[PDB]
């Protein structure tokens, strides 16, 4: 068997693709208990306090729902039975191999994971997650209802000139509502608002006088699907353009939200926090994830178990916004 110590080695070794939505949570916090306090995370005074509620069937049960300063993050526990027989694509090196594949396998579904809780805390403002007696409970961070917004690029008559004045908008009302008060630059286009963006701005975006300068954070998704950084768009205010179009799996879905424009600044400052996961003579494990192996009767099999509970939670909930363009 190997010890928790030696199966991080491995697992930790290799470099996985750049998660997108999480290059706005640089910040992390492996918290020593059970529990993730909002206190040593949120900038406003006011919001360290989300209210928690549970979503019951798609909607949200206000009513058994509270503020709470604190979290209980559920444990996201992929576990599988090593098997030194096991068809992997590329005796003892076979099983050091399945094990290697599987830690991969289940260091993936917790950095998923991480993403989808990026995806969706700066998107809206609010993550759907599981709860401890609930199935899904939402978290809502309280960003401002102006910064959720809903504009029709699709009606007569709309022009570029009307879809930048709507994106700027946007960055306008962060800059008053946000506790810095950042000027936005980025703008993550969903794929149907791009092809929106694209068939309204036609010349005046990508013809011989175009707005965009299609001309290192921008060229580390050149080989990720679903991520395409477009250019800065020069403005008289030079707004840098992505695309996203990446997906998912829910026991398939796309990360951002096709038909709307979320614009994000550095300010949101999220932070990945953790829980510590509970260990019988251990104690306590503060980890982003924690690898187990261990034998076992009924059935009479080896198990490998990466446990992790997290949470991305927005320093400035305020920090960004999110457009709605088309139905």
């Amino acid at each position: 068997l190997y010890t928790t110590y030696q199966l991080l080695e491995v697992q930790r070794k290799l470099k996985t693709l750049p998660a997108f939505f999480l290059q706005w949570f640089p910040r992390q916090i492996n918290f020593q208990e059970d529990m993730i306090a909002f206190d040593k995370v949120i900038q406003d005074v006011t919001r360290v306090a989300p209210f928690v509620a549970p979503n019951v069937q798609g909607r949200v049960i206000k009513e058994s729902g509270y503020n709470t300063k604190t979290f209980k993050p559920a444990y996201v526990k992929p576990k599988h039975v090593i098997d030194p027989n096991m068809i992997i694509p590329r005796i003892a090196q076979r099983r050091d191999r399945v094990i290697a594949y599987l830690l991969m396998k289940h260091r993936a579904m917790h950095e998923n994971t991480w993403e989808w809780m990026a995806a969706q805390a700066a998107q809206y403002g609010y993550v759907d997650v599981q709860g401890q007696d609930y199935p899904l409970v939402r978290v809502d961070f309280g960003r401002d209802a102006a910064l959720t917004m809903t504009t029709d690029w699709t009606a007569a008559g709309v022009t570029l000139m009307d879809m930048i004045a709507d994106l700027r908008d946007g960055q306008r009302l962060v800059s008053d509502k946000s506790m810095s008060g950042t000027v936005i630059r980025d703008y993550v286009f969903g794929g149907d608002a791009w092809d929106q963006f694209v068939k309204v701005g036609g010349k005046e975006l990508w013809g011989k006088d175009g707005l965009m300068d299609s001309t290192n954070v921008t060229r580390l998704w050149d080989d990720v699907e679903g991520v395409q950084y477009m250019g800065e768009l020069v403005g008289a205010g030079r707004m840098r353009i992505w695309v996203n179009t990446q997906k998912y799996r829910d026991q398939e879905q796309f990360l951002m939200k096709q038909k709307a424009v979320m614009g994000i600044s550095s300010a949101i400052e999220g932070v990945r926090c953790f829980g510590a996961i509970l260990d019988k003579g251990a104690g306590y494990q503060a980890l982003d994830y924690f690898p187990k192996m261990w034998d076992q009767e009924d059935p009479s099999v080896e198990y490998l178990m990466s446990q992790g509970a997290p949470l991305m939670v927005p320093a400035d909930p305020n920090a960004s916004f999110l457009l709605t363009v088309m139905s």
